[PDB]
C-alpha cells in the first residue's frame, strides 16, 4: 500500500507513535517518507547481505528474520514480510522497540539526514488528526 501522508499520520497517531519517547508525529512520518516513499513493500539490500523492510526500513540483521542473513538476530521476533503488510501494525511495534534501544530515532539513517533538526510539524500540517 502506498499511503497518503494524512493518511499515515493518522494511522501513526492511532498506533501511538505520537510522541513515543519524545518524538512528535512529524519525525515519524518524514521518516517514512524518505525511508519508503510511504510504500509498505519498500525493500531495499545491504552491502553487508542484510535487507531494509517496509515503510520504516527495518533491518533484518537485528530486527526481523529474512532467513537469508546469518547470524542475524530477530528482536522484533517476526518474520520480515510481515513489515510489508498494508496494515502497519508490525511495523509500528517494531519500531518502538528500535527507537527505545539507546540511540533514538538516530536508527533511522534518512532521519538524521533529513528530518533531524527540521521543521517536521510541517509533515502533518492540514492533516485531521
Ligand atoms: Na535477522
Amino acid at each position: 500500500k502506498v499511503f497518503g501522508r494524512c493518511e499515515l499520520a493518522a494511522a501513526m497517531k492511532r498506533h501511538g507513535l505520537d510522541n513515543y519517547r519524545g518524538y512528535s508525529l512529524g519525525n515519524w512520518v518524514c521518516a517514512a517518507k524518505f525511508e519508503s516513499n510511504f510504500n509498505t513493500q519498500a525493500t531495499n539490500r545491504n552491502t553487508d547481505g542484510s535487507t531494509d523492510y517496509g515503510i520504516l526500513q527495518i533491518n533484518s540483521r537485528w530486527w526481523c528474520n529474512d532467513g537469508r542473513t546469518p547470524g542475524s538476530r530477530n528482536l522484533c521476533n517476526i518474520p520480515c514480510s510481515a513489515l510489508l503488510s498494508s496494515d502497519i501494525t508490525a511495523s509500528v511495534n517494531c519500531a518502538k522497540k528500535i527507537v527505545s534501544d539507546g540511540n533514538g530515532m538516530n536508527a533511522w539513517v534518512a532521519w538524521r539526514n533529513r528530518c533531524k533538526g527540521t521543521d517536521v510539524q510541517a509533515w502533518i500540517r492540514g492533516c485531521r488528526l
